[PDB]
Formats: structure tokens, C-alpha cells, sequence
């Protein structure tokens, strides 16, 4: 029979009267259907979480939630295929790219959150005063209440435990709502929460949309403590519009159109393998991912003839193959959309080197939600396929010539969450790297993160810094104490 | 004949269409006449502020930086006369706070950055990789941009070098306007700015208010990298709506209805001392005073006692009396707002331990914005006056008995900016300054500010911190440049 | 039909032509058969060290030694019951101290170092130059090479684990001798480390004595990278002196005559339940005991009675009941040292409050080395049993009147390991510990130790501080990386 | 009249039976009289510094003391052209040098270690216990007591303040011992104390030599608290046996046999320049200068032409003269121990390709101790002129073929000082260094102190890291204050 994901609130699962399915964009089929929560369910998993921290969870050292945090990812890890399971048949994601990264990363964020919090320091100053008398000064960090989780598709099951992990480490309760899309890996979350016996009300999920549904009713909430959001930076801003009521701070990571510069000197085999990731990992639905591509123009013919070739190597075919490289897009809705943009290419007049099309099978997978790995040249820096994010699998190639010009270039955007530079030059590496007006600017790489490093975007790309301590300052209360230490009196 | 405050744009002073005047709460007299932004001048600001990063300012490196902010600091010193003058007359503040706390913590905030961004650190960590290989992790710490700060009249020099020291020490330039109430300290800011060399457009100074003025003009600017703002936590709701349009990031203190707890064992001395100027420093207007006061019950009746004395002899007068301890509010305006609070305490059923009323003076002073030292009790902790930031100098005083009751009667606020806690017992203190809920909970003290520290407020009292790496951080673009090291091929 | 504790050496088991015997002070009773490493021994020990480091150890990451120490933890608690028989039986441990103190914390210094190591970051800043150049500065850390490890008898796989879990993490290869009287755990240990795969010569255990034995072979030879000991402080003369012909970098920690103070504001009765401990945890061979406590005088009286009456319930018996609270002294040897120590109490004037014999009990533990608590009275500040570490269960008690003083007389020795003060002030609690010229003073507990903190001794007491990063920088070569990065050409 | 250097014991000048010689090493003639220290002197200044920490000094807030550091490099900057002309005439160090390199550097000393005390933070850790406990241990930093200093000839003022600065920042009494060939910066220095109000007692200079004089009694003496020292490994040895008598700390920077590694990718120009001064800087007495160099096969022949030419031009004058770019070695006797190895290279097989003896001027300056800059060739990596420190403007050059190879060469020294490593290949750059078994290990740079960052050398070059707050941390005595927060009791 079908597939149930309820909403997890207060240690109960509950179930609703609206439902909605579950459609795998592999062939379009339902794989599950999903019960909705209303403005009141929301409501009593925030009231829920601020009573589990009058509770057990409110009495918790960091020493007790270091070991439940990794109690949760041993017992997701024992569960691995189940959590492979759900998020392949949610997404499409090849076996290749869910195996490799969505669960393993998944697990490690409660692991690195683990280890962060077991060693946090306490930040202190002392201060002298006249007369002899002197005042300590120490950070606590207290929980800041509720905070409500509000999580892409892209990367279910990462970029949720990216903030649910540091959230408990901060000793918060969570409420937390999954895409629409990509329900099944936040549920499995839920039962793990509760194989582990974390108390109730400190893990809540709601499920539903963003508009007049669960998303609006977290951001909405007059108790929620905090709000963290990954996703378009349009609804970011509808977000702190809705923070502003009560001054609440907000965490954003918001996407992008992020710049690939490749100079005469790479490492050439190196810099194709990075780059067929940077631009085709996850179907190009990485907000990290390359849209705009800056080839150096002596070797910008060679890098497009062998691209090409490389694209037509990639494999984008059933995705529990074990070496599957692509799978579909996530849903016939952003079919649709990253299809727009392919016409919107043709009529800006652009020159398509592979892909602009939809892969056919000849079986249901044509009524899934594919799309090609597409290269296009030949536009204008201002061309709105060049400037605007598709969220696919595509790039614009262009070439350049000298390095002052490609760091203007790769900088003018209004956005700035990721770059990606590919040179074997000692001090233009580091020059150029760090003139990137993003979060993370890697050099010879793509995608690499190291979770005690501090991550966002820049611009319309995020608000605030996240990972290592910058995680545990966000999700934390800081009240400084400052004791004054008098002299000994007559 | 009569002083003009006048914008300063990308180096040059700017006159206005638009005008008003800057009154004295001591007599209600005019100071000065003040030249109002318009929408236009502030996109200039904004725009000069980013040629100004593509010019020398954006060649800077840290240790210039840290020269002129210390320079900066060496020119306020020299003239530290004129700062004095000019919030003394603004804010009718008495000469024994300008000249104690707002003009030396205004020059401190530039030094005490110099000092931070001189010892600076790089965040770095080693990623180990496969076969060998590894990735260096640096973050690279660049300017936003053009950072506009819109600055409070309660500390009008101090809280706007408390922004605009950090934001220059990363690199920014800025776009500043200071409290229509209060445009002295910062214009003679800007002459500062350009008497040291900083160069034009870094620093820019645009007067006005809020609504349809600077103030708003800068919230909404698309080009404005980010919104600094210390005041009414309802206007920081406002500006924060206004940042959404483009995700700026906000850092934002934003007053409270702060609580003191004085327990029955605490060097009684020093804490009524240190309590007379929590409630009544700057007239009540600093907005980390206490308007909550807690007092163990075994000591509650001398507490009271003991206050009124104080109280009567607490310096209500001139205020370049070297004597006296308090001076106007800031506007007729405020007065009014804090005079209607007094009689909704009155129409709350509260009993008057001290004030409640104007003093009179007898001379042009009565045309000034005074009010009484005052302190209410008798109420429950429910009633209007209890919880509603008065801003004034006020306090509802009431008994309590245990330490876990306390606690949750200090923490029943959305608003959490400040505590002070008063206990001479080793484990009472950390026990239950930890436990309140706001960005700094003081023990055995009052209004001590570590500029290296964390400084902030929860919930309605502000969003983020600053001071410190706080600061640096937040008024910095952070690159996490992750280089790879492949092992030889 | 006899326990034998053999060394091991690069992944071998090594039996030896001179053994000595392990015996239990509990009834003097032999317990195993030691086989003593000779030069030849610790010089292949040392040498496979170096070979370890050009193999996969010297390839390992920092995740993967991570890694390492939580396996090596794991497979130390699974066989918690060995360790915790072969402590006992070396030393006399009660199993209330062994099943508490030792074993748990010698297995946490592993999972703690893991911890550390996990997060340690790259210590870096940016040097900027003229010319629109700068330079990256970052701090790489990598093994030292091969550290000496000289372990104690009084906490021997505490202490041990202290070391050794810091020096693998920082990727070192270990040569340790573990004290003649105590080579059980150590012995363990190398089985712990062979059981779960630590590749041969990381790990490597030679058995012996000091002098011309197997510990003046580790200290003097030429290729040890670091000597860490922990003992008596003239032995650390002693290594320091032979460290000094290849310039070795040292870290000591070397015991002390550590003081007690205690207020009469304290709460009594925790300060009892702490200073029993002080006093006679270990038979008051932890080198943090106290063996001078400062009572203030308006309860010294009350102090007398009251600890005289805790030392009569104090159970001095049967190691193995989880009753008894103090066994006896580790070797017959220490018995006599600290037995001359009372006799020279007798003959300096001493009042004795309690103790100053040997407990008998009519069966073979009257041929153990065991010793009554003892608390002595009325001497000098300058008597040598007030002076002189003694090592034993043993404190000199005296009244003093006032702070200043107290914190003179507490300060008034060479030494300088520990000092715990009791009181329930806040201010004097601050002001007195941070006063005392030690490596940790404790308020109101004793013995809490903080593995992320900086730990030594000041003086005699040591050198060097462990804990946290300070052990991993003492552990590790710091190499600092200095790139200039040119601008474009 | 001739100058007279004095001891500066507890605010008072003071004189000796006993004097000796300060002589130039531009032509051998007498600049000052030197008043030696006896053992009772050093006794006398031992105990005014712990007398010191008993008065004003000890009562000092760390405030106070960056202030009085900054007062004191204020006076040493109004006071430059003093400092520089007796560090010039001690040393016969090129105008050049001093006033960009000693002088500078010795005064910023003051400056650098007052910003790092103003910042430095509080070490602080929670401890969670059980029933709802918690114990707060936060690092009190005291003085040590009375530090010891015993400062090199080759850059008395630098090296002096490089231990003084943290030394008093930490609070500390300082009994400090110049080289007996350079007492005039540290008399100076003495001079400027007493100038700005630096409380007596708090600096105390002590003249003389090592064995059987003032150094050795420092390092004797039971009452000091640490010992500082910069120069022979063997004498460190020597100090560090007469400190384990009290276990005193000690902090040792030692000389090595330092290599450059020069790759066939590297800024040929900006190499040749920065090798010159990693070569020759102050006659090559400089601890971190290259006496080993080796340049991959390719360039070989390349770097001796050029190189070779390089010292053609090197301005070997007059050190008063702006364009003097090397000056004489610091006294006879250390020039003939460089010509002792000049001859030993001889009599190995070297082949010389530049220098190999002494400049004859015709005039005075050939009483003074004077020698050539000088590079061999064709010696095996065991040779002693290629593993002995020399301590002259030398180096014995050599070709290499691989990566692999030279780490293992560069590495092959008992030392460990510094390293020079010059490439424009970025892995290659960050590979090489990484692994160089070395304190500092600069890439296309030489020389360049970052006084923030942690200096110091590896095996018989030192014991310990300076700089940052790893001099603080050595200066100081660190306190653990462990403090038990009970619950409320009922």
C-alpha cells in the first residue's frame, strides 16, 4: 500500500485532513502522499517546543546533547538505506551523487556539530578598573527558544540536519518543515528522533507549502525564536518581512549565479572532472553550481570541444544504476522552468554546444521530468540566461582575456554565494580567489566543505555566516555576564 | 548669526531647501538650525560611498586603517571641548555624564578598534582529503560596501562611533544620520573626517528624521550594503521590512524594560551607588537602565527608605554644574510621553515613593523638558507601567522572596537587553546572571561596556552582536577561500 | 605460574635478561614478574619509533587519528575490568578511587584528545605590505618525532593516557616506561594498542627503574624528539640536564606542598566533603593534595573537632570493598619516607590531631605499607614538616586572621602545583584563588580537572603548561608558512 | 672623550673595577668603554626586580603597561638616530640595514606586543558536572617573576626587544645581558626606560661575557624566574643545564644550517633579489639566512652566471655610505672563524664562483674584519663547510632533479631553523614548505616577521614558539581558576 509521511508533533504522529502526493519526477508516479498541517498543528509545535525546554531537553548539558547528537547519526546510519531510499524515489538523484553525498553528509553534520560543541570554548575578557578592582567578563550561551526550519528540495536531507544539527547542539527545539517535493528523508529524521529518544517537542515536523500553509505559519509566529531558510532569495525577503514583526534573527542562504574561472594554466583533466561537477552534479540543482563560465581564451576552443565531449560521455539514465551520472530535474513544474530558459537562450540568440533538450527513453520515464545537460555561448555579459538563475543543468562559456577583466566580470552579479577558480599559478590563485565577492571561493575544487568554516552568500545570496562557531553563535543566546570583583574592603 | 549643521557628502558640506531646528531641552531655546537630506543627496551619499571603495580607501590595508582610525581618535581628543559643547546643548545632559561617559567612550570606540583590527586573526582550518591530498580553508575578510547607520539621540556621540568605528575598520564607507534631536557630535564628526584626510565619500552625514526623511531614505536604498540602527524596536521592525527588499544584513540594540535584583546580601552601599545610576543616569535615558527592581524582602523596607533619601539629594539642576547628576529629557516631546506614563501609573493605582511630578524652577528652565527622579510601587507585575519601556527615570520597585521566583519575574518580558544583579554570594551571582535572559547581565555593577566583548539584546532588544570580533564580523564580507592541494603529479 | 609484564617494542612482546618483581602494598605480596629493558632495548625502541613515522603512521590524517584514539578508548573500556585489577593490585587503590578517578579518566584522556584534535584550527593571520602585496602566514602542525614518556606510580594510567593521548593525536610515535612499581596498565595499554591495529613502533613499552635503567635511556638519548615526565622535581633536574645536550624540548609536571584555605564563610559541610579528600584521596599521593590548610581562626576550632571526628569514620581496610575510602602507601619504601616524616613532626614539636601511626590489623596487610591519616598542629610556618612535600596522608592545620596574610602564607614556597580555597563570597572567592602563585587553584572543589584547560605547575612544580592546545603545541613541530602573494605582473 | 657604557641596576647607574673594549669592525678602532658586571651585581639587580613587582610596577594593569610600552617606543622613535648610530659603529652594519631592519624592527617590537596585550582574551572553559553543577575555569595570567635575557651581537636591538616588549607586557622584571661586542642599543635602551618613568627595578642591564661573567650568573641565579636566549645551540645547552637546577622555563632561539630551495618555475628576478639578501644581509649573520642552496638542474647553470655577476655588484663599503649594501663582519675573531671555514671549503674541494676572501681597501678598514661575499660548488651533501653553521656571507650551491629528493636534502640537517622556498607552482608552493622540517618556512620571500605568528626552531635550533600570544603565554605564569557553582541549596 502507499506510502504515509505524517507530521511528527509533540512525540505524536499526526495525520490531516488535506493531503497532497508525493511524485518521484523519474517517471511521475506518487510514491507516497503527505498529510498537511494547519496554522494550529504549527501553532502547537511551537508551544510544544517551548514546553520541552521547561523540560528535560531545558536541562540538558552540552556534554548530554554532544552524545544525542551522535546517538541521532548512529542511528541514521544504521538506517542509511532507508534514508537512501527516501531521497532517491523524492529527487531522482542518482545513486552516485545520494550515496556519495546527500546521506553521508547528512550524518556528518550531527558528527561535526558534535565535535564542535564538545570543544567550544567560553569567549571572556577581563577589564580593569580604577582602584584596584577588576570585572571577569563570560559569553553564556543559552538556547534561543523555537527555531523553525525551513528546507529546499535540492538537498533534503544536507541542508535540513545543517540546521537542525547546530539547532540542538544550541540546545533549541526545532520545528520543521520539508519542500513539498522532498518530504520522506525529514520523516525518517523524525522516526530517528524518536528510536533515540529525544524528548518530544524538541524535533516537530510540519509538513505542507510556503504560502497560506506550513512555511508562512513558522516565519509568521510571534514565539518563534529564530528562522533559518534555504532556498530563492525572493522568498527570503517575504520571510524577514514577516521576522521583522517581532525582530527575530534569520539565517539565509538564498542561491545564485555563480561564476567558473579557468585560466591557460590549469591542470586540464583535473579542472573537466571539477567542472563536469560543478556545472551537472544534481542536475545542476546545487545553489553552488556554475552557470557562467570564464575560459581564458587560449585554451577557450579546446575546453569547449572537449566539454562537449565529456557531456556526451555523462550518463543520464535510470538512477539506481550504480554508475548513473544524472538523473531528472526535480519536478515537471522546474522542468518547465529551466525549459523557459532554454527558449529564452534560443531567442537571445545563443549558440548551443551540447544539450537544449529532453532526453527520450522510450518508457515512463517520459513522463518524469528530465531535461539534457546543455552548454550555450556566444551572449552578451547582459543577456538575462546569462545574468538570471536557471537552477539546471546549463552553463553560458565565454572567453577572456586578462585577469582584471574576468574579476570584474565574475563579480558583477547581484548576487555572490559561490566561485570556483581553476589556475596552477601560486599567487594568482590566491589573488584571484580571494577578489570573489562570494561565501566560498574554491580553487582547483568544487563543492568542498569543511563544516568548521563559516558558509553564506553574499548580496541577494544570504544574510549571516554559518558553520563551525558562527552555527553555535546564530542558534545561541550570547548574554554576556561581567561580574565586578571588588577589593577587599576595611 | 545662528549655527548651522550642515550634510557632508562625498567632502563637500551641503546646505538644504529643507530645514529645522535643533532645540535645548534645558530651556527650550534654539541651538542651531539643521539642513534636511533629501532623497536625492542620499542616493549621492550612497553613491559616493562606492566610488570611494574603487579609490584610495579601497587600497587600504588594515594597518592604515588602524592609523586613521587612531588619528581620528587623536583629533576628537584635541577637540574635545567642542564635542562636549555640542551634546551638552543638544541633550541637555549634565557636564558629569558627557564628560565621563559619552565623549571618552566616544573616542574609545575608535581606539578599541584600532586595537582589534590590529591583532586581527585569519579563521583558517585544514581539510584532510584521500590519496594525500588536502585543502586549506582562509577567510578573507572584505568590506560590504557602504553601511548606513542610523543613530540614536539617547548617547548621541557614543552609539554612533560605537558603529562607524567597526564599519571603518573593515573598510566601509558610511552614510550616517544622526537623531534629528541630536545632529551636533556627529557634524562635528564629519569635520573630523576631513580635518584628518579620510578620504571623500568615505564618511558622508545626511540630517533628517525618519519617515519620508534620511533616515528612511537610507533604509530603503538598494545600494546600501548594510543597516546598522540603535532605538525604538518598532522602527527596527520598519527597517528591517525595508532591508528585506534586497536581504541587507541588520545589527540592531533596540531599548528594553530592563530588570535590577538586589538580594538581601549585597554590599548595600555600593549597590544603592550603583542603582541610583541605573535608574537615573542621563535622566533615565540610557536604554540599559533599570525600570524593574527586584529587592529581597527582608531588605526591601530599607531599600525604599534608603532610595527616597538618596533621591533628595539627587542634583536636579543646571547642567554645567560640575555638581549636578541629572539634567532634562531629551525633548518636550519625550517629557510629555514620560509625564502621560507617570499618570497612567497614577490610574494603575500606584503608590509615589519619590516624584511623579515637574520641578519648578522659576526662570526659563520651566520652558525646558524636565521631569522628577521617580519611583513607583505597589503594582503587579501585569500592569502597564511595569512592562512598557518609559525611558525615563523611573522605576516600579516591588518585593520578592526566592531566587527561582526572581528569576522568572525578571525574565517575564519580550524584551531582554539588561540585567544588573546585586548579591555579594559566590554561587548566587553566576547561578542567576547567567539565567537572565538579555545580552549583558551585570553583577555587583551597572553599565560597564568591554568593547572586546559581545554586546547586544534578545528578543524585541535587538538582533546580533557586536563588540569585538563581533563587530569586525559582522561589518565584514566573509570569502572562505578553500584551495586545494593536489599531491605532485 | 606467574603474571609476566613484558615490554613491547615495534609490535613485539620483548621478555629480558634482568626482571624485577611487582608487588602489592596491600600485604606485600609479589603480583608479577617485570622484564627490565636494557640500552640496546630502548635504543631499537627509539629507532622503530622513527621507522613508524616513514610508514602508514606517518601518513595517517588528523580525522584518521581521531579515529585512532576513540578505538583505542572503546577497546580500553571494554576491558575496564583488566585495567582496573591490574591498578588496584600495583597500588593499593580502593576500588572507590580506582573505578572513579583512575580508570575513567585515563580512558577519557583518549576520547578527550580525539575531541581536540577533531576541531583544532590552523593559527594564521595576513601580514599586508607595501606595493598592494601581502603575505598569508599559517601555522602547520606536524609530529615532533619520537616522545619520551616517564610515567608516575601514583596515578599511573591517568597520568600515563595524559601524555600518550596527546602525542598520538599531534602523530608522534612514544617510547614509555611506566614506574617500576606500577607496569600493569602500561603493559595493557601496549596490548590495547596491538588489539585494535596501532601500526608497530607507534606505541612501544619498555619496563625499568631510573638511573642507569630504562629511564636515563630514554632521557639521554640523541634522536628522543620531547621528554614528558611527571615526579619528583629533582628527577626533572635531573632529565632536564640530560634533555639539554640536544636541546629537548621538556614538559613537566613535578609535584608541590600545596595549600589549603579556608574561610569562615564557607559552607562547612561541603568543605569538609572536599578537604576530605584533599587531604587523603590516594592515600594523599595525589601530587595536588593539600598538606598545609589555612583555617580562618573564627572557625579553626570547629574545623579541629569536626575533621578529627571525619578522619575516625574514615574506612582504612580492604582495598577491594567499595566501602573503604583509603588504602595503603605505594611501596614499603614510601611507607618508611613518610613515617620519618611523622617521627621528625614528633621531633620538630608537633601536635598531633589525629593519626601519626601505622593501622594493624592482625593479619598478612600488617606487612603491606600501610599508614593512619594524619593531622598535624601547632608549628612554624618555616618547620620542615610544613615545608617539605611528604607525599602522604598528612596536612599541618593552622588559624590565620586576615586575606593579605593568608595569601602570603600560601604563597610562601618554591613550589607551586595547586591550592583549593573555600568561601562563599564573590568577590574574595575571585580575588584570592587568581592571588595564589599556582598552575590551578580550585574555589569551593578540588581535583575537577578540565581536559580543554591549561594544566602545570609553577616553580619547582613544573614547566610547561598541557591541556587543551597547549598540549597539542607542546606535542607538535609548529612550522610557520609565510607566502608572499604578488600582485599581478 | 671616549663613551662609557654602564650597568643600570634598580634606577642607578653604576661602574666597574673591571672594563673591556667596545671595537668596530670597520677598522678595529675603540668606540666605548664597557663597565663589567660581577656576580654580586647581578645578585643586586635580581632582587631590585622582584623588589620591582612589590611597588608600582607590580600593581600595573594590563592597560598601563600597553600605554608604558608604547611610551617606550615613542622615545626610542624620537631617539632613532641615536640608536641607529650606536647600533652602526657596534656592528659596522651597513646604514642600509640598520635603518630599515634593526632599528625599525626593534622599536616595533614595543608597538606590536602593546596591540597584542590590549586584545588578548581570557582562556575559558565550562565544565558541566552532575545534579545541575558547573564549574567555571577561566586562565589567570600572572608575571613569571624576573626574566632573564641574554641578547645576541648580530641584531642586539632587535633581538633585545624582541624578548624585552613581551617580557614587561606580561608584567615581568627583566635583568637583561647585551652580546659584550654590542652594548650600545641595550645602554640605550636603559636610557629610554629611565626616560619615560619606567619604575626602577623593572629594567636592569648587566654587562659582560658569558662563562665566569654576567650571563652566566643570570642563568645561575636561583631567584630568576625564566631564562631568554638567542645565539649558540652549544651555549643553550650550557643555560639550559644551569636552569634545570630550578627547573626554570627557558625559550631558546639557536642558529641552524638554513636551505633555500630553488625551483625552475620561480620569478627568476624577484628570486635572484630576495636570494641576495636570504645570502648576504648583515654579512649573512643572520640565524634564518641560506647557507645551503639548492636550484633545480634546469636553472643551475643560469643562477651561478647571474648570481655570480650579482655579487660583482654588491657594494661591499663605507657603512655610512646610502648604497653600502654589506659591511664587515662583526669582530676579528668571528672573521677569522669564517675564514677558517673558507679554508676547510678549500681543502674539501670546493670550487669557489664568487669570493673566498677579504676586501683590501688601502685604508684603515684593513685593520677592521672584513670578508668577501662568497658561494661555493661541487661538494657532497656530507661535507662539513655544507652542514656546518658558519654564520658568514656564504652558501655552498648545489643542483637538484625532484621534488622528493630536495625535501629529503633540505631536511637532511639536524637543525631546523628556517627555509626559502621559491616556485609559482601553487601546490607545489604549499606542499614544499609544509614539509620543510623548519620554524618559518617562507615562499618567494625571505626574511619577512610576522610578529603575531608563532617563531621559533626545530630540534638543535630551539626550544618553544614565540611571537603572538606564544610569548605571552611564555612570559606568564598561567593560574587555572577552577571555580564550583553549586545549585541553591534547600
Amino acid at each position: 500500500s502507499m506510502k504515509q509521511y505524517r507530521n511528527f508533533v509533540d512525540g505524536k504522529w499526526v495525520e490531516s485532513s488535506k493531503t497532497f502526493q508525493d511524485v518521484t519526477p523519474i517517471d511521475g508516479s506518487v510514491v507516497a502522499v503527505v498529510h498537511e498541517a494547519d496554522r494550529d498543528l504549527v501553532d502547537a509545535a511551537v508551544k510544544a517546543g517551548h514546553r520541552a525546554l521547561e523540560g528535560e531537553w531545558g536541562r540538558t548539558t552540552a556534554a548530554q546533547r554532544v552524545d544525542w547528537l551522535r546517538r541521532i547519526a548512529n542511528e541514521m546510519e544504521r538506517r542509511q538505506q532507508d534514508f537512501l531510499d527516501a531521497e532517491m524515489a523524492d529527487t531522482g538523484k542518482p545513486l552516485s551523487m545520494a550515496a556519495t553525498i546527500d546521506i553521508p553528509r547528512g550524518i556528518a553534520n550531527f558528527r561535526n556539530f558534535a565535535d564542535i560543541l564538545a570543544t567550544a570554548p567560553v569567549d571572556s575578557h577581563r577589564l580593569d578598573l580604577p582602584d584596584g578592582a577588576y570585572a571577569l567578563n563570560y559569553a553564556a550561551r543559552k538556547p534561543l527558544g523555537v527555531v523553525g526550519v525551513i528546507s529546499p528540495w535540492n538537498l533534503p536531507l544536507l541542508l535540513l540536519t545543517w540546521k537542525v544539527a547546530p539547532a540542538l547542539a544550541c540546545g533549541n527545539a526545532v520545528v520543521v518543515k520539508p519542500s513539498e517535493d522532498t518530504p520522506g528523508t525529514a520523516t525518517l529524521l523524525a522516526e530517528v528522533m524518536e528510536a533515540v529518544g529525544i524528548p518530544p517537542g524538541v524535533f516537530n515536523l510540519v509538513h505542507g507549502f510556503g504560502p497560506n500553509s506550513a512555511g508562512e505559519f513558522i516565519s509568521q509566529h510571534p514565539d518563534i525564536s529564530a528562522i533559518t531558510f534555504t532556498g530563492e532569495s525572493k522568498t527570503g525577503s517575504t520571510i524577514m518581512r514577516a521576522a521583522a514583526e517581532g525582530v527575530k534573527p534569520v539565517s539565509f542562504e538564498l542561491g545564485g549565479k555563480n561564476a567558473a574561472v579557468i585560466f591557460a594554466d590549469c591542470d586540464f583533466e583535473k579542472m573537466l572532472d571539477g567542472m563536469m561537477r560543478a556545472l551537472f552534479l544534481n542536475s545542476g540543482q546545487v545553489c553552488l553550481c556554475s552557470e557562467r563560465v570564464y575560459v581564458e581564451r587560449p585554451i577557450f576552443d579546446r575546453f569547449c570541444v572537449a566539454l562537449a565531449e565529456r557531456i556526451k560521455a555523462l550518463k543520464v539514465d535510470w538512477p539506481h544504476e550504480t554508475d548513473t551520472q544524472m538523473g531528472p530535474l526535480i519536478s515537471s513544474k522546474h522542468r518547465d522552468k529551466v525549459l523557459s530558459y532554454f527558449e529564452l537562450a534560443r531567442q537571445e540568440g545563443a549558440t548551443f554546444l551540447a544539450g537544449g533538450g529532453v532526453p527520450r527513453f522510450g518508457d515512463e520515464r517520459d513522463n518524469g521530468a528530465w531535461v539534457e545537460p546543455t552548454v550555450i555561448a556566444g551572449l552578451s555579459d547582459d543577456a538575462r540566461v546569462v545574468r538570471e538563475e536557471i537552477f539546471g543543468p546549463i552553463c553560458h562559456v565565454t572567453p577572456f582575456d586578462s585577469e582584471s577583466e574576468v574579476i570584474r566580470r565574475a563579480n558583477d552579479t547581484r548576487y555572490g554565494l559561490a566561485a570556483t577558480i581553476w589556475t596552477t599559478n601560486l599567487s594568482r590563485a590566491h589573488r584571484v580567489s580571494e577578489l570573489m565577492r562570494v561565501g566560498i571561493s574554491w580553487v582547483n575544487t568544487w563543492f568542498l566543505r569543511d563544516l568548521r568554516t563559516p558558509f553564506g552568500g553574499a548580496g541577494l545570496s544570504g544574510i549571516g555566516r554559518e558553520g563551525g562557531m558562527h552555527s553555535l553563535n546564530f542558534y545561541s543566546e550570547l548574554t554576556n555576564v561581567c561580574v565586578r570583583i571588588d577589593k577587599e574592603s576595611p
